[PDB]
């Protein structure tokens, strides 16, 4: 029943939180982009890392674009999400310049990832990863994070604690409307390093 109380909060919040997203202006979402960029590429976690996880933005996702292009301009070994729809797996595999990503497939979610037979560098089996940034729904101000539902993201980070003697930074990008006061989370949710907005 705690166990529920716990998903039915969850679940209030990201209604609560889609609904702000949808909301907000293309050219307000472009400019908290714009905004957020230029703390990433000042960051010293960042500017440190050499091997890195980022995620290709959904519409009411801070858009990492220029993040991406920064990237490949410092030699940053560079890993994108692939998920395995079926349950709550994901791997992070190697893209080899921001071009690339043009040409993918796309899911269901029209967010480009290789295709089933496109045999990818996974970033666990050659290394692991420094940093990686973390999308979600809504952060507070103490790292706790309100995924989509799947826990995904809690999942592979837990897998980074085994392959990794020092576990990755994690880095959230958010928008200033998805910084929450409480976070709803159980024994099973990920804290992130750092959240990023305003
Ligand atoms: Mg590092
Ligand atoms: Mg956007
Ligand atoms: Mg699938
Ligand atoms: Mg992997
Ligand atoms: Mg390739
Ligand atoms: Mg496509
Ligand atoms: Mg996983
Ligand atoms: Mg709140
Ligand atoms: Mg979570
Ligand atoms: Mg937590
Ligand atoms: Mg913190
Ligand atoms: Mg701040
Ligand atoms: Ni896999
Ligand atoms: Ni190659
Ligand atoms: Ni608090």
């Amino acid at each position: 029943m705690a166990a529920a109380a716990v998903s039915s909060a969850k679940r209030s919040l990201r209604g609560e939180l889609k609904q702000r997203l949808r909301a907000m202006s293309a050219e307000e979402r472009l400019r908290q982009s714009r905004v957020l960029s230029q703390k990433v590429i000042a960051h010293s976690e960042y500017q440190k890392s050499k091997r890195i996880s980022i995620f290709l933005s959904m519409q009411d996702e801070i858009e990492t674009e220029e993040i991406i292009k920064d990237i490949f301009q410092r030699g940053k070994i560079c890993f994108i999400p692939r998920y395995r729809f079926q349950s709550n797996h994901m791997d992070m595999v190697r893209i080899e310049s921001p071009e690339e990503i043009s040409l993918l497939p796309k899911t269901s979610w029209n967010i480009p990832q290789p295709g089933e037979g496109d045999v990818r560098e996974e970033a666990l089996s050659t290394g692991g990863l420094d940093l990686i940034f973390m999308p979600g729904l809504g952060f507070d101000k103490h790292g706790n994070r309100l995924g989509r539902g799947k826990g995904y993201y809690d999942a592979y980070l837990k897998r980074c604690l085994q392959h990794q003697e020092v576990k990755p930074y994690t880095l959230a990008l958010a928008f200033k409307e998805q910084i929450c006061l409480q976070v709803p989370v159980n024994e099973n949710d990920m804290k992130v390093d750092e959240v990023l907005y305003e």
